């Protein structure tokens, strides 16, 4: 089997991407944030505290003839941005782009933090990291990809995120029309539950490439590119007037600037992020200070190749017995 679904930016900045997902019988379609940095499929639901729902579409398990309470199971998750959610668990039929999993754990939110409530465009998350990170207790549950893997033509999914435009998540096949050149594959460590890999270095603009190992995670659920402070300082030093602002929470730059590109290494290959992809617009409406798309990871504990980086590439998440990641230009 295969599946193919379009993923769409939630706003004009590409702050996140939503992909329609069919849950239950008859289908209830929710728009979920596919997140290769986490491993829970959770949804706004008929059980979510009413004051914490503001415009989202909810899953109502009582209206699904295939929903079954997973008795005793609870879940609770906290994300790197400080947001969180928790609740109970149903199993139900879940389909993405024509690919169907029966008995998928659908984690029904009883509580969500304010940032979820305040984002009316995201009806939940669909985790695509390794199932060892799944938070369901006392019986850990498998991700959608893990449940589908055996049925797929090839044990892979691909992320093809657009810049200010829709893109595609494919399951079970590699669309050879979706990228240019060849795909360069690189080793993955699953020891932290992430799609964790080592970039071979970077360049700023037309500058010379610096060979240096940068361990980080391919995370479709993180908006920006978070890298060591040395790398980020070297980037922003090429932008007149750019500075790190503790009050804003990162590097800002004059909105009048033209930003240089940023290149990262994948083995001997190179992925170029155009300068425009690094512009996240005014810090507040009408400001001439703009927020940068490359930020320091110093406070996180891990480097994160988020959407800023991934949308410059066609990315293969290879879930073979030994997982690997592939990157191609497009």
């Amino acid at each position: 089997s295969t599946g193919s679904a379009t993923t769409t930016p939630i706003d004009s900045l590409d702050d996140a991407y939503i992909t329609p997902v069919q849950i239950g019988t008859p289908a209830q379609t929710l728009n979920l944030d596919f997140d290769t940095g986490s491993s829970d499929l959770w949804v706004f639901s008929s059980e979510t505290t009413a004051s914490e729902v503001d415009g989202q579409t909810i899953y109502t398990p009582s209206k699904s003839t295939t929903a079954k309470l997973l008795s005793g199971a609870t879940w609770s998750i906290s994300y790197g941005d400080g947001s969180s959610s928790s609740g109970d668990v149903y199993t139900d039929t879940v389909s993405v782009g024509g690919l169907t999993v029966t008995g998928q754990a659908v984690e029904s939110a009883k509580k969500v933090s304010s940032s979820f409530t305040e984002d009316s465009t995201i009806d939940g998350l669909l985790g695509l990291a390794f199932s060892t990170l799944n938070t369901v207790s006392p019986t850990q549950q498998k991700t959608f990809f893990d449940n589908a893997k055996a049925s797929l033509d090839s044990p892979v999914f691909t992320a093809d995120l657009g810049y200010h435009a829709p893109g595609t998540y494919n399951f079970g096949f590699i669309d050879t029309t979706a990228y240019t050149g060849s795909i360069t594959y690189t080793a993955v460590s699953t020891k932290q539950g992430f799609w964790e890999w080592t970039s071979t270095g970077y360049a700023v603009g037309s500058g010379t490439f610096k060979s240096t190992s940068i361990d980080g995670i391919a995370d479709t659920g993180t908006t920006l590119l978070y890298l060591p402070a040395t790398v980020v300082s070297a980037y922003w030093a090429q932008v007149s007037g750019a500075k790190s602002s503790s009050s804003v929470g990162g590097y800002v730059f004059p909105c009048s600037a033209t930003l240089p590109s940023f290149t990262f290494g994948v083995g001997s290959a190179r992925i170029v992020i155009p300068g425009d992809y690094i512009d996240f617009g005014p810090i507040s409406t009408g400001s001439s200070s703009c927020f940068g798309g490359i930020q320091s990871s110093a406070g996180i504990g891990i480097n994160i190749f988020g959407d800023v980086a991934l949308k410059a590439a066609f990315v293969v998440f290879n879930g073979a017995t030994t997982p690997t990641l592939g990157f191609a230009s497009k």
